[PDB]
DNA sequence: GATCGC
DNA sequence: GCGATCGC
């Protein structure tokens, strides 16, 4: 029963960057996490972890900023709090979304909603990180 | 099994 | 609950 099955709650302050944050997504840490999202949520007691990425796609959606450079298609999936896709090179066959990962990882004290913890990785980054 | 997603 | 991918 892993931790990111039980409820906790909210942490982190977060860092700064542009609408333009999903190229770094491709590239080597991955983009960071917006501290518009994090301040939006910093401190609410979140069911699951799966409670808690509709949380951050769906405050991504009400964020007019970050929505900005996402086709009409994409816009959707973050409007009901789903990962928007990727570019299609950076997808790893049948998984396409944008996923949030867990830096340092979770079994070597990483916190699950520590949200400086958290970075956004396509697909083939993700599988880089994790080999690299 | 680990760690991501629906 | 279920589906995906890597596996040294
Ligand atoms: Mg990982
Ligand atoms: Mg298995």
């Amino acid at each position: 029963e892993s931790k990111r099955n039980k409820p906790g709650k909210a942490t982190g302050k977060g860092k700064p960057v542009g609408d333009k944050w999903l190229d770094d997504a491709g590239k080597d840490s991955g983009a960071p996490i917006p501290d518009r999202i994090a301040d939006k949520l910093r401190d609410k007691e979140f069911k699951s972890f799966d409670d808690f990425r509709k949380a951050v796609w769906e405050e991504v959606s009400k964020d007019p900023e970050l929505s900005k450079n996402l086709n009409p298609s994409n816009k959707s999936s973050v409007s009901k709090g789903y990962s928007p896709f990727t570019p299609k090179n950076q997808q790893v066959g049948g998984r396409k979304v944008y996923e949030l990962h867990a830096d340092k990882p979770i079994s070597q004290g990483g916190e699950v909603y520590d949200m400086d913890n958290i970075r956004v990785t396509t697909p083939k980054r993700h599988i880089d990180i994790h080999r690299g």
